[PDB]
Order: structure tokens, then sequence, then C-alpha cells
């Protein structure tokens, strides 16, 4: 349970086998109320058939608890697995074709808002005297009319272009197999979604044959359909008391910067925080590259009016240290810290060093102090362990350096370790 042990044995010490190319045939379902940027509160129910065809449900909701369905998208098409990604090691690229996008509204208020918005976005879509009514499926992608209005909901299915299936087993055994389908991540800027080729992953979907059995959401979503959306349990929101230590549960993938694990320490006495960011080149986080240590201060919590269930925080980084973890990294840091700004840093593999030099010249152009506007939430897993979520990093590689760039979605959770 110690933070170091949990960072050495990610995901409860489970062993993963990745079959490349993956087998995606089956019914894949969400494990909870997912948050896409927006915010968009949703769950997924994806069927991939042996005919390389697909039926995907996207159930949307009005709240972070996924208890009041608003509208549901039924997406049909075909998928074609291509070659293994060279951008994201462990991922397989795929190509897809959409063949239909249907929408069903679940309340009369949503039926009215959506029909009006689609008509505003695509002036001719709707006939003169016929507003949408609830519980009726409506074609948003009318194919053979060459007229579509997926732009009204800023819809894109590019998540299907990056695919990874992990077979997870607790202990070195072939028992209690959980199959997880990772699909491409969703851009944090909804306008850029139709242009975004995924470079990381959404939260994993679980297989209907090989799912965690304590996952109540999984069963609710398995048995759902477009007319009976999954009603998730009305769990109460927990109050964020940023305290203790937290570590990554998985080897996380971030766009362009490769793979990583995190260790956070919060000091509720003086509202100070520390973070370790262990960077790796491999999708199993066994081949390290460099490590970053950050320390600073954080503000008090304010409940968000933009993301239900979120608590807004302001974080300030005052001090930062870097540890090279391979010869290439130490060499690069030595070449730049010396041949340009500064004189000597003697970067060494495994040796931590501050990036603010005594003369105040920071290496690689880092700007300290740095302020980030964060969003946090705390949940519990099926074993009751607390989980800490912070804001999804902006997809372009930018930092949430202004309040208007604060995330409306979250990263993969950290789990409490002390
Ligand atoms: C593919 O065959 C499956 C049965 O394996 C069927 O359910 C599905 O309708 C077919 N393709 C389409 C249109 O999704
Ligand atoms: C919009 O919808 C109304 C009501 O359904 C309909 O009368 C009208 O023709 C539509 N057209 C435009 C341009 O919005
Ligand atoms: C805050 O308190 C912690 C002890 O919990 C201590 O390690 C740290 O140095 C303190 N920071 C400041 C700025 O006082
Ligand atoms: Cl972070």
């Amino acid at each position: 349970s110690q933070c170091h042990h949990m960072l050495k044995h990610l995901h409860n010490g489970a062993r993963i086998t990745v079959q490349m190319p993956p087998t995606i045939e089956g019914h894949w379902v969400s494990t909870g109320c997912e948050v896409r940027s927006g915010p968009e509160f949703m769950t997924r129910s994806y069927r991939f058939y042996n005919n390389n065809t697909f039926k995907a449900y996207q159930f949307y909701y009005g709240s972070n608890r996924c208890t009041n369905p608003t509208y549901t998208l039924i997406i049909r098409g075909k998928i074609r697995l291509r070659q293994a990604s060279w951008i994201i090691r462990g991922g397989t690229e795929a190509d897809y074709q959409l063949h239909g996008v249907q929408v069903i509204c679940h309340t009369e208020a949503v039926a009215e808002q959506l029909s009006r918005l689609v008509n505003r976005t695509c002036p001719g879509f709707l006939a003169p005297g016929g507003p949408w009514v609830q519980d009726v499926a409506y074609d948003l992608w009318q194919e053979e009319s060459n007229h579509e209005c997926t732009k009204a909901v800023n819809f894109a299915m590019h998540e299907l272009q990056l695919i990874r299936v992990e077979k997870q087993y607790p202990h070195h055994s072939l028992d209690h197999l959980v199959e997880e389908l990772f699909l491409g991540d969703i851009h944090t800027d909804a306008t850029q979604r139709v242009f975004y080729r995924p470079s990381s992953y959404q939260p994993p979907l679980q297989n209907a044959k090989n799912h965690n059995h304590a996952c109540i959401a999984c069963r609710i979503i398995f048995r759902s359909d477009e007319h009976h959306p999954p009603i998730l349990p009305p769990k109460a929101d927990l109050t964020i008391g940023l305290h203790g230590e937290w570590v990554s549960q998985r080897c996380e993938v971030r766009p362009e910067v490769l793979f990583l694990t995190r260790h956070f320490i919060f000091h509720d006495n003086n509202n100070t925080w520390e973070g370790h960011y262990y960077h790796y080149s491999d999708p199993v986080c066994k081949h390290p590259t460099f490590t970053i240590y950050a320390r600073g201060r954080y503000s008090r919590g304010v409940l968000s009016s933009k993301v239900m269930g979120g608590t807004e925080f302001v974080f300030k980084v005052n001090h930062m240290k870097v540890t090279p973890m391979d010869a290439a990294t130490a060499s690069l840091l030595n070449v730049f810290s010396g041949n340009e700004c500064g004189a000597e840093g003697s970067w060494q593999v495994g040796i931590q060093q501050d990036v603010t030099h005594t003369n105040g010249c920071v290496a690689l152009g880092i700007k300290l102090p740095h302020t980030e506007y964060e969003i946090f939430k705390m949940e519990q897993d099926t074993r009751g362990r607390y989980l800490l979520f912070n804001g999804q990093r902006p997809s372009d590689g930018s930092s949430p350096d202004r309040p208007e760039k604060r995330a409306t979605s979250y990263q993969m959770p950290l789990v409490q370790c002390a």
C-alpha cells in the first residue's frame, strides 16, 4: 500500500498481455460516468462484430453522476485495423467508416433544445411543422442525401483510430481476466475534435465476457439500449480535502510527451504540495527517461459552477528539479546547460538537480514561478479506496495558465497511498 510499492506494481500488481494486432470483437462498456471536455457527462456501449462492423451507443447525461439521461447517440459503421502506431508505442492505428449517426432525446426539454440547435446549425434539416419529440430516433448523418448535422453536437468518431486491448490478470495466473479496450482520446477543445488524430487514450472500456464483477456500472450498461439508457447509482459527491499522498494507478499516456506515472503529496497544514513526474519511453513504464520534481502552493477549494462535482483550485509551482534517467537525457541537458545559458550543471544519470541555477538562469527556458488553474474531484473505487482526479492536460500541449483554460475534464485518477 506504500506509494513506492504501488508505483513499482501499477494497477494492484496485475499482469497485462497486449495482443498486437488486437481482437476487438465483443461488447465493451464504460465503468462509470465518464467526463469528456465540455463538460460532457457520458457512458459508452460499443459492439464490434466479426464483420468488422460496429454499433456504438453514447449515452449523455445532465450531471456528473449519470442519473438523468439527456440524449443518446447511436453510431454505426465499419472499422479496419491498420498497422501498429509508431507515434504511440503499444497502440494500433485503425481506419473507420461511419454509416449512420442517430440521436434519441430522452426528455421533452432536450428534444426541444436539440431540434432547435440542429435547425440553427443546419437550417434545412427539419421540416416546417415538425419539431423533434422524445424517445424517437433521428438521423443526424443522412448518408445518401449528403446532408449531415453532426456539427450540432460537435461529434467525431476519431477515437476509433487508436486502439489497444490489455488483458489484465490479478496475480501470475490465468484467472479473473479483465479485458480492457483503450480507444483514442477526445480533444479538450470541442471545436478541434473533427481535426484531432488521437495521441493518447480515453478511460478503458471493459468486456462483457471478461469484466470486473464488482463493477455495477458495467452491468447496468450491458443491459441498456437507446430507449433504456443506463441509470448509474446516485452516488454523493465527496468533499475535496486535498491531503496525503497519491500515486498513478496505471502507466499513463500523455499526448506527444510519451508515458508517465505521478506521485503527489499535499500538505493541508500550510497548503503546500509536491509532485513527482516519472517519465518513461515504454507503454508499461519500465524503461525510464527522466523524472521531474515540482513543489509549490495551492489555493482553497471553490465548488465549480462549470463542471458539476468539480472543485476549482489554483496551483503555483515555485521550485522544480529534474533527474535524468538515461545517458541521452543527461547528455542533452549537459550540452544545453553550458554551451548556451549558464556555465556548468554536470547533469548525471540518476542525480536530481534544481533547474533554477544559482544565477537564476533556468535550463531549457523554464519559466518559474508558474501558475495553473486546476479542477479536482475525489471518488472511490470498488474496494472503497479514494481516487483523486485532476484536470485533463490541454490536448495541444499548452498549460492551463489562465482561468479560461481550466479543464472541463479529468486525467486518469491517482489512488491514495498514504
Ligand atoms: C454483422 O453481423 C452481425 C452478427 O455477427 C450483425 O449483428 C450485424 O447486424 C452485422 N453488421 C452490421 C450491419 O452491423
Ligand atoms: C426550422 O424549424 C422550423 C420548425 O420546425 C421550420 O418551420 C423551419 O422551416 C426550419 N428552418 C430553418 C431555416 O430554421
Ligand atoms: C509545510 O509543512 C510541511 C510539513 O507538513 C513542511 O515539510 C514544509 O517545509 C512546509 N512548507 C512551508 C513553505 O512552510
Ligand atoms: Cl499533472
